[PDB]
């Protein structure tokens, strides 16, 4: 229970966990770990951990705080053993999947087995599991079906000062559940210093903070900005390799297709560079969310050295999005090229604009990114953006992901936990009233809420979904458009990244081929074509990696999508609801999708203002916006509805199908109700297409008597 008596178990021959005997590997890595800031603290930590229910750790990244902690609680309470587990929570998938593989690593211990990770849609546990590696909100759909959380024995909540959505609500649900449950120890971990307010919030928790060791880094600004900051980015990597000493490069980006664009372009020029230059090696690593464990895992590996030594400094870069910012260390790194920007949601409550975009990020991030290079090693960080500008165009921090979200799914799931009285909530940080107002009716429109505020029947069923609610009332009522198993497709797709592949050197042939999958009516089915080639190709025994390259398609995303659509469909069966398909044959099999996508989607719809241009016009929002460019459709009608709401330089809506505006009326009577709108064109053209179905009605056969 005691540090040392904990180390001298560590120390064994024998795993106490699986009865085995440790390796050689597992004394390597320990040897290694004790040399980690949390260590030599350990004592300390364990004294706050026996003495209080709720403890604050604080420490920089690269601490140890997410591998050694949830350890040393684990051989804490070993001699003691509680049928329980321990929960650590980490807002961001990968960082959750690898650290799960690398404690397991360092407990000896099969990945899946004692040491496993929990995110939606996959699951790596099993009954050995002691330690649970699980995303934030996985953690909180848990809790959902179990509201005291009787499986844990502690929690760590990891990575607070992120301050997300889920994180928010678990730290809620916890403070609430620290007065029922004596038995269930709280740790909250943070990498910013000032957790006063977490401390406070918890009743006066203690604290333990880890002093910061890093090395010190040099910043260094550009002239003036640079318009394109991705070439600035592979050009400064390049001059990074050339003109520099030993050590690894972290370059920081957007998102997934920047990324993996940005790694091929800087093994070309580096392939080039070594032919004709100086420069050593360089291996490119990606790393951004939807990244497979292998591809994660493949990261850490080390630097090539010297074709012959003394000379030709050889080295990694690793590309990747700001996960690699406060969530992961990656050990060697020297080097940060950071052009300032990270894809970040927004919402506008007034406008109704949920959007993901990429934008400036803040003081705080920019000093992080900063501060990685200088772990190991004195570090430099190459800042693309001006010093000036650095010092007033950055907002001092990102505001909490709760105060910018839609809150539909959030109030669904608070009802569900049976929060009877929602606006007295004890959150950290309580959203915008209208905001959650804008919530309730939302889920109003969906009727998963009566006028009483309490779940209908389908929305009890909605939050049995790992699905936002619009999403999940699509699928559950799809069964009445005679359409279900499609729906489902199409909900899986639309669950994972997008599946088409537009390599440079085949760009005129990928868009063909993509035009090939091209359904006239809409997107949505453009990918259930796609989808259903892909199943035709697997059932027909083809080799699904060598079709989808031939056919331009992402097995990765594919593949994805199948495994989502599996576990959907069991829930499926679960609860009762019915798989149904139409006959292919029927005039109706696509028209029963089209308007089953009106189900959940009736409330992004556009019309097009005129024949003379091509802006539509969103429903009761008046929001000008274009059909996006990357569309499989070529006549877009003068009514759609839209999934996606992106900003570029224009407003675009995304993944666009053809609808016919009777179906607005039929499928979505209380949202359409003509005399709740605004004056406008919108409220015409519906009107004008209401009477007409009136004149429709000309049957007056039902007369009896
Ligand atoms: N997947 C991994 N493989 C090898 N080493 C890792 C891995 N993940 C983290 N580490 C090491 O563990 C140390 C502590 O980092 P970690 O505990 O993951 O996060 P935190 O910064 O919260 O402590 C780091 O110095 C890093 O070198
Ligand atoms: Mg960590």
């Amino acid at each position: 229970t005691t540090a040392k008596q904990a180390e001298a178990v560590e120390d064994s021959d024998i795993n106490p966990w699986t009865g085995q005997r440790h390796s050689e590997r597992y004394f390597k890595i320990l040897k290694a770990r004790r040399k980690l800031p949390v260590n030599k603290q350990r004592q300390e930590f364990l004294d706050l951990y026996h003495n209080n229910q709720i403890l604050v750790f604080v420490g920089e990244t690269g601490s140890g705080k997410t591998t050694q902690i949830p350890q040393y609680v684990l051989y804490d309470e070993l001699p003691h053993q509680t049928g329980k587990l321990i929960a650590c929570t980490q807002p961001r998938r990968v960082a959750a999947m690898s650290v799960a593989q690398r404690v397991a690593d360092e407990l000896d211990v099969k990945l899946g087995e004692e040491v496993g990770y929990s995110i939606r849609f996959e699951n790596k546990t099993s009954s050995k599991t002691l330690l649970k590696y699980m995303t934030d909100g996985q953690l909180l759909r848990e809790a959902m079906h179990d509201r005291d959380m009787s499986r844990y024995s502690c929690i760590i909540l990891d990575e607070a000062h992120e301050r997300t959505l889920a994180t928010d609500i678990l730290m809620a649900l916890l403070k609430q559940l620290s007065e029922r449950r004596k038995d269930l120890k709280i740790i909250v971990m943070s990498a910013t210093l000032d957790a006063q307010k977490f401390q406070s919030y918890f009743f006066n928790a203690p604290l333990l903070a880890v002093p910061g060791r890093t090395h010190p880094v040099e910043i260094f600004y550009t002239p003036e900005a640079e318009r394109d900051y991705v070439e600035a980015a592979i050009r400064t990597v390049l001059q990074i390799h050339a003109c520099e000493p030993e050590g690894d490069i972290l370059l920081f980006l957007t998102g997934e297709e920047e990324i993996e664009d940005a790694c091929r372009r800087i093994s070309l020029e580096v392939d080039e560079m070594i032919r004709e230059s100086d420069a050593g090696p360089m291996s490119v690593y990606p790393l951004y969310g939807t990244l497979p464990p292998h591809q994660q895992q493949r990261i850490f590996e080390k630097a090539p050295q010297p074709f012959r030594p003394g000379g030709r400094p050889g080295r990694k870069c690793i590309v990747a999005t700001n996960i690699a910012e406060t969530s992961l260390t990656i050990d060697g790194i020297v080097y940060v090229v950071d052009p300032g920007f990270s894809k970040q949601k927004i919402y506008n409550p007034r406008t109704r604009v949920e959007s993901l975009l990429v934008s400036p990020i803040s003081k705080a991030s920019a000093q992080q990114r900063a501060g990685r290079a200088g772990r190991t090693r004195p570090g430099k960080c190459f800042r693309l953006y001006t010093e000036e500008a650095f010092k007033k165009e950055l907002i001092e921090q990102t505001y909490p992901e709760i105060l910018r979200s839609n809150l539909s799914n959030t109030v669904l799931e608070l009802k569900k936990l049976g929060v009877e009285d929602l606006v007295h909530f004890d959150l950290m940080d309580p959203p915008a009233p209208e905001t959650m107002m804008r919530a309730l009716e939302e889920l109003n429109y969906l009727a998963c809420l009566d006028d009483d505020g309490e779940l209908t029947p389908l929305g009890n069923l909605a939050s049995e979904f790992p699905l936002d609610p619009a999403l999940a009332v699509m699928l559950i009522s799809s069964p009445e458009f005679y359409c279900s198993n499609e729906i489902l497709s199409i909900t899986s797709l639309l669950s994972v990244p997008q599946i088409w592949v537009r390599p440079a050197n085949a760009r005129k042939r990928a868009d063909e081929m993509k035009a090939q999958f091209a359904h006239p009516d809409g997107d949505h089915l453009t990918l259930l074509n796609a989808y259903h080639a892909y199943k035709g190709a697997e059932a027909r025994g083809e080799d699904m990696k060598k079709w989808c390259h031939e056919h331009f398609l992402s097995y990765r995303h594919l593949s994805s999508a199948d495994n989502v659509r599996a576990q959907l469909k069991k829930i499926m069966e679960t609860h009762g609801i019915e798989l149904v398909s139409t006959p292919f044959h029927d005039k109706n099999y696509y028209t029963n999708i089209r308007r089953a996508l009106l189900a959940g989607f009736f409330m992004q719809v556009a019309m097009r203002e005129s024949s003379n241009s091509k802006v539509y016009k969103t429903v009761k929002d008046e929001q000008l916006v274009l059909i996006h460019p990357s569309t499989t459709v070529t006549t877009p009608y003068e009514w759609v509805v839209y999934n996606e709401f992106v900003l570029t330089t224009k407003q675009y809506v995304r993944t666009v199908t053809n609808i016919r505006p009777e179906w607005l009326l039929e499928i979505a009577p209380v949202y359409y109700d003509l005399s709740t709108f605004q004056k406008g064109e919108i409220k015409n053209a519906l009107t004008r297409v209401a009477e007409k179905i009136r004149r429709q009605q000309a049957m007056k056969a039902s007369k009896a008597w």
